[PDB]
């Protein structure tokens, strides 16, 4: 007996649906889910979903509270339901996927993964669950996690975190890192050789290795002495250059970092998702120097590193292809008599 | 297992709510009530009052099919709260009363009325339920219809017309008129001598009585000869004066209709309510005569001429308070050299 | 180059969406779009759709203008989407299916109906449009519509009358009859014998055959005497018994109309949308008889007739189905002494 | 004369509702209230509330700005309704009660709080206010606070802290610590002998005595050591653990104030309000250890180790209720082999 | 060819509109703008302007990205409307003027500032676009900025500091001190000489003289020795007093900022505006010391001395009048035996 009252029953008595018996009474006004308790009205829920303000209550009641793969990975897999859960983009305040599977009677296009409406469409797989590796074997179009081996499918060892209730992080006291596989056409694909990225946020950045805590602590000039980094453009790329009204490079994460520690920065993010390569219309508040779209990448600065050493700098201007978080990342290398101008994230 | 699930699958299999379980998908957008119908939405109901759109929903599937006094009876006997059932009123496209008891869990202010907080209010009972005539009884204020008589108890009888599904009749296949019955602070009130409405509309209004086919038939001249009503002024107060810009008299609705079948108006309900006075901002369209607040009274002719011709005609100006729908209605009697010069519903 | 500016552009020129270049100012407020004339805001569409405002005024802009099949016909075919066009639904104001085929990019599922996308799909084709008869060839489930013969396959004569711009009813400057096809997996489909509904109004019913004339304009007696129709409860199924509380039979149009001719009544449309049967609310305003759930179907009165005289009447109750606008509908026959006692379309 | 206009030239002018004459005039969009600033639309208000936009902004204009109880308090407490005041919830962005007594038209069920309809509602009374005392003696069911005695009425000294415009704190400037009385039907009631709660946040936590100096400088095993806390579970129930997926104990504020210093974490306020207990959806960043509901009190720490130890420790689990804020809060007590196990308030 | 969907592809793109050709879907959905990245809606903009969402979505995208004099600066000077340019009040999160003059369709009052609409409006010109300088010498009523001398038209050196995209910043890559010029009715008119606010925050203040470092690291009574203040009542004007339930003083932002440091308070920006002079709804949370209208001003701490030391002492209350940011900005000052008592900006 699926029910807004059950739903907000559940919220109310569980943080979640939890599948408890048990009603409350609710109001709706505008975009807004209330609870009477004592006479006056809670909020329980805003809708910030392109979905009625009931069902986006209901999906975000029913999200998965285990750690999950981040949405940008997903994305980037080609995942375009999932099977009987809801994966919550905290980024958007949205569900990942339009549809459900066994979810919610609203947004549901099957009960089951396994009827024919799935079958054109990327399944999002939870072997954590009892009998989802099998609906993924039997699955024309679909991605499978799970915690460990698979007899005969070849794995692909996915990042070290996942999204728990929003929160990015590296699993201690469960398991964050997943074994990845994913089926087109009925044919298990064979995942590419990848960089992910680290995920990390600008306030509350750490550094993971330590190349990234000597850029951090080192002053531009010797750490670029101490890695070997002369004529790899690194004062444009990574530190950025705040001497003009156009503000050059600053396309790592831990750049950023770096320069927020000491001057604050405005970032505008003008498309809130969340993917590998993010934009923003970055504005320095110490100069004044500004980009509309300033590309950003979290990249570990080792991986980084790797990538820009690996590259023939002979040439003037070429695409360098690089897989991260699966997908496919066009860079723009522009070089000068064998030393890099620029490298950056190309803007499609 | 109250929910909006619930309510919606007895609208759609109902017709309203008749406690059957089942449940059917439902979405809430702005003030709209949909439900899934093979794949697209369709609309059940659509909010016009002021509570929240799923409460206001359950409450008018929650109202009485059965025929009930009008909304004006009800205001004016003091009805603040009906006993396990809603009284809509369609006048206003809303529960006719705030609160409830024994119908929703976000508007009731008690399950049964019997509990204290029904006490000060006046609790409607309909004596054609099982135990609403004993907890009519028993309750300290309240109103109670029946469709026969209650031992011990006079009663008062009512209009012959109740109101159906927002359809006013006078019932053949069903009983419309019934026994009222009221209590203040546990003693049963002494109902008083009171006149009716007659609740018609001016499209479809039918003469119920000798005078009232010779006003409709007859000629102006005629008919005031007929039923010796010269020096009364009905030429003015029920016929109509438009011969000036401010539009004269006009306040019995038979008046306006003879007019409506010659010539057409607009009436302007800028106070959309049952009540037994109506005021319309009148535009009359033949002659451009119009008047901003135009008091409306139904009385049935024969009951408004024996309320004219029992006025002393001998004071300038003065206040005829007359009973009619159990209410105390002002009137305003102008009369120069023992003549009515002007006799309408006091606009206070 | 499609706009928000350019539909209205559209609308405002062309009385709909025709591919014609310019732009108008527009204005969003709420679910309303508006155009600027001269200074002041015109309103051009209030959105009535579960679907974003500005992509509800561009499908409604992109509406079929032909005459096109009532969308009853439709789902009662398993149409699914449309081909290149939009059926906009009038009964529910808007469109009649969730997605489109290369007509709105917020709604797009595919450009092309031959895109893999569709083959699940049924998709509806229309023969009047070039390449549209190939298309249907060549999809894997469809429904054609032509006004003449297709090389090789069968037709299923459909109804007389198409809905032209939300107005019912049989061309004469215009086709309206279509042939029917469909293709079920590749297969084409024998479509069934199958009655038609005659999608009258119950304002501006007319009759369609001598016995349609004859209950119109004889006395229930004398017609069921004429038609030897004793014994089949017409009395009750097609006059409606109006002498108790609960408003008896009632449930062909025909009936309904004449009723409405000689007193008015009120039918709640609980569920608006399009459908072979459909279900309202009724309150008689002569007498208060009334139903809460009463089916009417507008079968022509010798179709009626046909049925329930084929169908065996020694049985106390039984489900009796009959094809009606292409869909399996079951009614309830009710009999008593091998007479009828009650044959209605079964509430399920 | 009171108007929208002069409520909004009141909070532009004094900062809040004052009495003062004037109009400035109002922009209502949505649920916003505006006012023209030199051509120009300034936010005075956005309606969090269920309350009409009109209706809210004047009962926020006419919030009370005195120091008043939490509200937490007052619903601990019982009470319904202010008189002559509005008390407001800056935890729901909304009145504290439904209804007001002499404040808002729209809102008022009376003027005064000796009018009938107010005597079987607990008013709120506030001393400080000439003729509150005498109000609260002739009410039949109040709350009254004072900053002194009341001559024959015996006090209950409520917490050191109240909440100024939303700042929760104890007064330097201002008096915060009131006595407080209560009446059910007629007869003053002996408020019970309690515990109040620290109403401290996460972010800006402080110590108030030697105990929790030490809980927050020292280090778990020598902080148990000192205070003779082995056998307490204060390992599990204030420090928390975090090994597991289940986030285990973690029930005192200063536990969660200790561990926000070391590493960040997600509390999410699933129901929004001020209560003595708060149930929280907690996800630790560090380990990923998360609870759906983690119940959460700030009490001091001294009298939390008082609690504790004040219990039996030979039942294996039992139900341990001490009065928190006036109200009874039960506590699940688990033990083993005469120590603690756990010790949680009661999830209802 | 303008466009909604043209605004957003620029907006997707590059950060803002800048004239590339180009669509991506776009839905509105209440007051919020979304666009359709790879079958998920992804919020571009929220609508907290007065104007519908699409008119305020394409003003925002057609924000002024170089630095723009602070909307304070421009309203002192009676700026109405902006040639060929919106100036984005990132204070109030909409357009700075109602109109505009060659932006977007629905708020254009004109093309180009040189019709005749434009001739009584002073219309904001910016001398870095070509023709801009000579528009305003054929303008009526305007304002020009310019980076350099022009011709025969005496200057007024503006303030340091510019708003960059909503970032206050003194220029170091970018210019953000202009001259600035203004027109009335056909004269130059010579700008009065001013002191300018300094435009900090409370959380980020930074001291810009001697004086402020003083200020903010000396005590209070060593401060007022070292700068010979004894007598003009700094301890209640700027450092505050917060002894009494009435907050004394607090009226430059410096004052604030010392508090801040120690004790935090609360705020409320009752009018949220651009304004030379705030107003804010003070409480201190260690105290309880409240304001409801506490007036501040960021002056440098030296301007406001030279202001109050150039004052005569001998007046027991008077206004004295200072030019502060183009403006004339009343204060109340009230003496005592030659000595100050208070010295505020006079709240109106
Ligand atoms: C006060 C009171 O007598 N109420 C009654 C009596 C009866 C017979 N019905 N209701
Ligand atoms: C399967 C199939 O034969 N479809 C057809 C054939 C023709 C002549 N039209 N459509």
């Amino acid at each position: 007996a699926m029910s807004l009252e059950n739903v907000a029953f559940n919220v109310v008595n569980k943080g979640h649906f939890d599948g408890q018996q048990g009603e409350v009474p609710v109001s709706i006004i505008n975009n807004t889910v209330y609870t009477k308790v004592d006479g006056v009205d809670v909020e329980l829920f805003e809708n910030k979903t392109t979905l009625p303000v009931n069902v986006a209550f209901e999906l975000w009641a029913k999200r998965n509270i285990k750690p999950v793969p981040e949405v940008k990975i997903l994305n980037n897999l080609g995942v375009d339901i999932a099977a009987n859960t809801v994966i919550w983009d905290y980024k958007r305040d949205a569900p990942a996927h339009i549809s459900t599977i066994g979810v919610c009677s609203m947004t549901d296009i099957a009960k089951k993964p396994t009827e024919t409406i799935c079958a054109p469409l990327t399944v999002f797989f939870d072997g954590r669950v009892d009998g989802q590796v099998d609906l993924f074997r039997n699955a024309r179009n679909g991605v499978l996690i799970t915690e460990g081996s698979v007899k005969g499918l070849q794995p692909s060892v996915g990042p070290k975190q996942a999204s728990l209730n929003g929160v990015t992080l590296i699993g201690e006291a469960v398991k964050t890192q997943f074994n990845y596989y994913k089926k087109v056409d009925g044919v298990v694909q064979q995942l590419p050789e990848t960089y992910f990225t680290q995920s990390r946020n600008l306030q509350e950045f750490k550094p993971r290795s330590q190349m990234e805590i000597d850029f951090l602590e080192l002053a531009m000039d010797e750490f670029i002495e101490r890695y070997k980094l002369e004529g790899y453009a690194f004062e444009h790329i990574v530190y950025g250059d705040f001497s003009h009204s156009q503000l050059g490079g600053l396309h790592l994460l831990i750049g950023l970092a770096k320069r927020f520690k000491e001057s604050p920065f405005e970032l505008e993010d003008f498309i809130p998702m969340d993917s590998t390569v993010k934009n923003y219309f970055i504005t320095d508040a110490q100069t004044g120097s500004s980009k509309c779209v300033c590309s950003v990448i979290d990249l570990l600065l080792d991986d980084f590193v790797e990538i820009i050493k690996s590259q023939d700098l002979s040439v003037v201007s070429k695409v360098v292809k690089v897989t991260i978080d699966y997908t496919e990342i066009s860079f723009m290398l522009w070089c000068k008599d064998g030393h890099v101008e620029t490298f950056y994230p190309k803007l499609q």
